[PDB]
Order: structure tokens, then C-alpha cells, then sequence
């Protein structure tokens, strides 16, 4: 099995309060954390709406994870943490660790929501053909199936040989899928790190007692909190924006096939119905009544889902500490899986397929693909040797890329040249916000008129 | 007291960090300002922070970094050191003066002033005022905000004044529209029975409406109301 | 040789001064770049300039000036010192090698490389290339200039090509207009009878037309011709 001493390793990768608390402090003050405020989460950023951004979503996930950590360290210490050195202060480390990994889980995600990752993957699939001999290895899948978690790990480990110098416990916890593109395992269908981080992750696994396919136990908690935030808060945003009413959500949950005769769903429904009946007496505008009812529903649902996640984690702690763990997610082993699935279906039906969200996704895809074409015009061949990039437009677009990314690209290592160019493009695109990406796309499009034809 | 001290530390340190980040000043400029400050020449905390930052900058310059990148690295290290020192000083001051704080007859103004980091915080505030708060961009933003806020308050007062005092001067299409543009909760609180004077209720409604607005929302509402106010203004 | 050396000195020193003035780099950045330069280490002229500038900067730092003002004063003093040193080195090199310069078999390629200020000039050129010539503003200016120049050259070649060889593809209203927009003196020289080949004459007409234009005039003519070329383009 795995010991908590290695899993809570407070040693930092760079050779030489608490260290783990310092990890959260460093993550909060990082510039990309502030940049997260300008990246869309699901819905477009209006001038009046309080819809979640990447920063607000990350803070909410961090708060949920910190609450889970408080419950684990202050109430279920004997049931969860057995054979832990007295040097480790669980009450200070576990909540801080969970909060830090919750706040950082979406640092490297591209802008324009999920469509950002989708557009990056489609562009890389088209412009890095799998049949072409230049791109045949599974390593280029790192870009054909581009994932935000790998970019987040790259940012925290190789962006400032070390970046934020996070502790080994934190870095182990941020590895959502403990596998690479080259490694094929049925346990995880996504890669969790790039090829360029293969040496880093192998180091982390060495200092935490983890291995390929073995996931840090707190990663399950972070993923469960992420899913809970996604579902509940996207439903709340849908209600707030007026795309649906509180009664619509209640009917959807009640009419859901799985949420029927489900204890958690029924409990939440009855509590929300009683509170809504009480609220209806007060003379409020329909928007105000919907907001109050949705706030109470959010409180009840978040409490129930968090309690179910805690119970599932406590019951399955022995399996989580075993190297042969077959658990795919914490929610599915909890009593709140049906409610979470129903909430996700409601969000997909009413929020994700709304015309505003579809328009935002289409605009983001257009902007991302156009900017990637214009940047590839100045990136391709810089490392292989071919000099098609040496044009005034190519030199300008190379100079517009962030200096740190260019410095990492120009470093000498064992990465293949095509991989280095693709990673430079991915780092450039992923680190941009929505407004900055749009502005750069417009600038380059204005300046590309002559060279286009 | 602890919250106010943390607020002051955040202001003084991260405002300087933003000043360096935007290019309004350099890390060496901040170091020179702190060293040349009258009260920081002999201050132990300031001297320790300056010495540590000099030692770190002696190593950060070896690596090939852009001037902006080197400035950002040194600024981040200075932020870490200064925040650590100021927080430690604030904690020590709070622990030493806990009996005074727990007493009703407490005359302590702020936790920073009674701490050992007051000189460094004062120097940082002076640097922020001299380099950041009087920059062209900040002054232009303040002027634009003042113009927008005062114009919007005028147009809203056109529809708010007299609602509670019994007058009828608000009962115009523009007044009705601007009243309807106010958030419903503020209006609901405004239409309540209490001992507050009617003029006080109107002023509080205006203050609640203005305070809860964001920059973009305030600007958009001001522009729309200005567009719609053309006939009644003339 | 003297003119080329003066051109190089002006290029390096004054481009560094412009970089400092525009805010792309600081005076301390230039001092560190020169000090950390491999060749400028243990170089008499570079060390002399560095020490003089460091003393003057230390003296200047006492006066309460804005960071931009301090940078400007330090860069002005550095410009004075560096220009004086480089000019003196160039004079000494020219005087020492005057006999070789007066010989028909002179192998000297430039005056700077034979002087004691070659290392400082090379370091200044590298600094200008790293911080000034590769700045985003300069890159954008170069890209815009390349686009404008190439487009205008295409549109002018549409009306120039074949005028001297005999082929009459140029005899179109657009071709006649763009030929008429060329300066009359250049056209007169082009129409003169000499021994130059016809293709050479047409290319020289285009080169004379493009070279004699200023930036704003070239942009205006490019926009005019692009507006008038819409029908004939397709
Ligand atoms: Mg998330
Ligand atoms: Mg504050
Ligand atoms: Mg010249």
C-alpha cells in the first residue's frame, strides 16, 4: 500500500507557517491565477452578470476542497489518516493542500471554456497530421488530444528548471491522470502530463510513492469538488441568467429517471420545496424569488454532495491507498452520484446548448484557430531548420509570443524539434485570456493582409 | 486591527508590485526609494529586506532575462520578503498589545503604527503615492470615474429626489425610467416604514444604487441615461 | 573610413540612447549588459566609460528626479562619455594607420575594428539588437514597411514593366496613371537614350521611385493605388 508520509511529502523539488500552506500562498499570488479572472468558464462575461469566471470557479473549488480537508483532519483523522508521523500537522497541511490543489486545477486551461481545448485539439489534429512521418509518434497526441491539466503541470513546474517550487505532495496531487500519451492504460482515457514533463513526474512519483496509473488520493477529492462546483454552480448561473427557472430545475430533477427514489435527490427536493413555499409569501420580483430559491438549493445540494463525497472517501480510503485502485471517480461511489448526473444533464440541456454559449464557443473556435494559423506561420521550422519562418510577419508573430515561452523553446534538450514547435504554440495559446487572444488575432489579421495573398 | 493591518500591508506591497509590473518604475527605483527614505535608513526591518533583496538580485542577474523579466523576478522576491517581515511584525505587535486590545479603554490607532514594520510600510505607501497614484493612467481613471459618477448621480437624483418627501418633481418619464433602472432590492428597502427621515431615505437609495455598480455597468448606464436625457435636460 | 566609423558610432550610441529614452530598457540595464559582455570585460575603454558613468549616476541619484528623468540624465552622460571615447579611439586608429590608408593595397575593412573602442561598439550594437531592433514596435514597423513597399512596388511594376522593352502590357488606364504618379525627373531619366538594357532601365526607374519616397508619402500612394486597383486586380 501507500503511506501518508510519502503522500504528504512537504519537501520541494528544488534542491536546498508550513510548506504546504506556503504552496497555497504562492499559487494565490501567481500572475496566471490573476489572469484566470479574464478567462471564460462556461458563459460569456457580461457587464452586469455575476457568472463564474475561471478565477471564481477555482476559488469555489478551493473552498470546497478546504472544507473537505477540515472535515478529514478535524473529525475523521482516525478513520482516514493512520500511521502518520507526529511531525506532520494534518490540521494545517491537509486543508491547505486541498485548497492549493483546488485553486490551481484550472491554471493552464485555454480560454473560451471547453471549446478552447476542443479547438486547440482540432487545429493540432489538422496541422500535425498523424499520417505524416513528421508526426507519427504518440507523443504528438499530447497536442492532438490537448488537455489543460498537462499545461497546468507544465506551468507550475517549468515556468519562471523549477517554477513555483511547490511541494511534492501538491505536485503529486495535481496529476489528475497518472499516465502519458505514450503509455496506454484502460484505467485513464486521458494523459495527465506532456512528454517534456516525463522526467519531472517520474521525480514526483519517486518522492511520493506513486507510480504510473496510480493516482494521489487527494486528486479524487479535488476532482469530486470540481464536478460538484461545475454541476451546482452552472445550474445556479443558468437560473440567474434567466435561461431557466427554479421550478424548471425542480421538475427536471423530479422527472429524472435516476433521481426518482434517490434519497439525496428527494431530500434536496423536499427541503427546496418547503423553502420555496415559505419564500413565496414575501413580495419579491420573479427574478428575486428565483435567485433566493436557487441560492437555497445551491446550499442544500452542495452540503449533501460534499457530505456524500466525504463518506465515500472515508469508506474507500483503504482502496485509495492501494496501488491497485480501480476507482475512477469519487462521485460515482457516493450517494450523490444521481443528483450530480441529473444536474449535469440539466446544465447540458439548458445552459451549455443555449444560443449564447454556442455563439461564444463558435467565436472562440474561430479566433483560436485563426490565431494558431497565424502563429504557426512564424513558429514552424524554427527548430527543424527549414527557414520558411524568416519573414517580417513571421518574425513579428514570433516576437509577440511571451518571452518565457520563447526561452523555453530555445533551450537545448532531447525533445524533437517538431514537438518543441508544437509545444511553443500550445504554451502561447493556452496562456492567453479571451480579450487578449481576440486583440492579438485582430492585430495579426490586420497585419497579415499582404502575406496572405 | 488585524484585518486593517493586513489591508495596509496588501495596499503598500502589491501596489508597488503592480507599479513595477506596469513599468511605471523599476525594482532598483524601489530599492533606492526605500534606502533614501528618512525613516528607513536606520530601520532594522527595512535594512534587512533591502539586504536580502540585494543578495537575491545579485544572483538573478546572471541568467539571461529581459529587463521586464528581471524586474518581475526581483519584485516577486521583494514581495515575498516584505510581506513575511510585515506580517511577522504585525503578529508580534498584536501579541504584545493583546491586553490593551482586550481592554475597553484602548487607544491604539492601528497595528502597523505600533509594530516594527511601520517605517517600511510608510516608505512603501510613499513610493506608491509618488510613482503609481499620480501616474497619467491613474489620474485619467480617477477623472473619468469622477465624471461618470457625478453625472449618473445627477441623472438618478432627478428621479429619486422627492419620492419620500411628498414632492412630485420625480413624476416624469425620465424619472420613472431611472427609478425603474435601480436594482429592485434597493427600491424595496427604500419603500419601507422606519424612523429614517425621507431625505435620508432618498440619499441612502442613491448611495446604495451607486455603490453596488461596477465600472462597466456604471459607464453603460451613464451613457444610456445621457442619451435618453437629451430632451428633458434642454 | 572616417565617415563609416562615425556612422557606426552614431548608430550604436544613439540607438542605445533612444532605447533608454523610449523606456524599452533602463540605464542600469545597459550598464549591466556592457559589464556582463564577454569582450567588454577587461577592456580599457569599456571599463573607463563604465566607471565614469557609475560615478555620475551615483552623484545624480541624490537629486530628487523621476525614474525617467534619472534615466535620461544618466544616458545623456553615458552618451557624452562613450562618444568622446569612441571618437578619440577612431582618431588614434586613423592617425596610426594613415600610411596604409594612403596605399592602394589597403586591407583595412573598417576603422572601428582597428581602434581600441571596437569592443564597446560591438557591445552597444548587440544591446541595440537585443533590446531595440527586436522590440515589438520596431518589428511591427518593419512588417508594415515591408507590406507597403512590396504592394506599392507590385502596383508600380504593373505600369512600368515593358515600357522600354517594347511589350505593351503597361498601356492600361491604371498603368498610365501609376506611371504619371512617378516623379517627373525619374521618368525623364528613364526615357533618356543610353546603353543601359531596357529591363535594367525599368528596374532602375522603379528603384528610383521607391527609394525617393518618405514613409507617409509611400503609405498614402499605396492606399491611393490600392483603392484605384480594385477593378483591374480581378
Ligand atoms: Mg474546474
Ligand atoms: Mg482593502
Ligand atoms: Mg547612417
Amino acid at each position: 500500500s501507500m503511506h501518508w508520509n510519502d503522500l504528504l511529502n512537504s519537501n520541494r523539488r528544488k534542491p536546498k507557517r508550513q510548506q504546504i500552506e506556503r504552496d497555497y500562498d504562492r499559487i494565490l499570488f501567481a500572475a496566471p491565477t490573476r489572469r484566470l479572472a479574464d478567462k471564460t468558464q462556461v458563459f460569456p462575461l457580461d457587464k452586469n452578470d455575476s457568472v463564474r469566471t475561471r478565477l471564481t470557479h477555482s476559488h469555489e473549488v478551493a473552498n470546497l476542497s478546504r472544507g473537505i480537508g477540515m472535515r478529514l483532519a478535524f473529525e475523521l483523522e482516525d478513520d482516514v489518516f493512520k500511521d502518520v508521523s507526529e511531525d506532520i500537522c494534518l490540521k494545517r497541511d491537509v486543508p491547505a493542500l486541498l485548497a492549493a490543489i483546488g485553486l490551481v486545477h484550472d491554471m493552464g486551461n485555454p480560454p473560451f471554456g471547453h471549446q478552447g481545448e476542443k479547438a486547440m485539439s482540432e487545429w493540432f489534429t489538422k496541422n500535425l497530421p498523424e499520417h505524416s512521418d513528421n508526426y507519427k509518434d504518440k507523443i504528438y497526441g499530447d497536442f492532438r488530444h490537448f488537455d489543460g491539466n498537462s499545461q497546468t503541470l507544465r506551468l507550475v513546474t517549468k515556468l519562471q528548471g523549477y517554477g513555483l517550487n511547490l511541494t511534492y505532495a501538491t505536485l503529486a496531487s495535481m496529476i489528475k491522470y497518472p499516465r502519458s500519451s505514450e503509455s496506454d492504460s484502460s484505467l485513464w482515457k486521458k494523459h495527465g502530463f506532456f512528454l517534456s514533463e516525463k522526467d519531472v513526474v517520474q521525480d514526483i512519483w519517486n518522492n511520493t510513492g506513486l507510480s504510473e496509473g496510480v493516482r494521489h488520493p487527494f486528486t479524487y477529492i479535488m476532482e469530486a469538488c470540481d464536478d460538484i462546483a461545475y454541476s451546482v454552480l452552472d445550474a445556479e448561473d443558468i437560473i440567474k441568467k434567466g435561461f431557466a427557472s427554479f421550478h424548471d430545475l425542480i421538475d427536471f430533477i423530479q422527472s429524472n429517471q435516476f433521481c426518482k427514489e434517490d434519497d439525496v435527490a428527494k431530500r434536496v427536493i423536499e427541503n427546496c420545496k418547503k423553502i420555496h413555499a415559505d419564500y413565496a409569501q414575501q413580495k419579491l420580483s420573479p427574478a428575486e424569488l428565483n435567485d433566493m430559491s436557487m441560492q437555497m438549493f445551491r446550499v442544500y445540494a452542495i452540503a449533501e454532495l460534499v457530505d456524500a463525497v466525504v463518506i465515500a472517501f472515508k469508506d474507500n480510503i483503504n482502496e485509495f491507498l492501494n496501488d491497485t485502485c480501480e476507482i475512477k471517480d469519487l462521485i460515482s461511489c457516493s450517494s450523490g452520484k444521481n443528483l450530480c448526473q441529473a444536474l449535469k444533464k440539466f446544465d447540458s440541456s439548458r445552459g451549455y446548448q443555449h444560443r449564447s454559449v454556442l455563439k461564444l464557443e463558435l467565436e472562440g473556435s474561430n479566433y483560436i484557430k485563426g490565431l494558431m494559423d497565424m502563429l504557426w506561420l512564424g513558429i514552424k521550422g524554427r527548430a527543424t531548420g527549414d527557414t520558411q519562418y524568416d519573414t517580417p510577419f513571421g518574425r513579428y508573430v514570433y516576437g509577440r509570443i511571451s518571452e518565457n515561452y520563447r526561452r523555453i523553446f530555445e533551450q537545448e534538450n532531447n525533445l524533437p524539434a517538431c514537438y518543441k514547435e508544437a509545444q511553443l504554440l500550445a504554451d502561447a495559446i493556452s496562456g492567453m485570456t479571451d480579450s487578449y487572444l481576440i486583440a492579438l488575432h485582430d492585430e495579426l489579421r490586420a497585419l497579415h493582409q499582404y502575406e496572405c495573398r
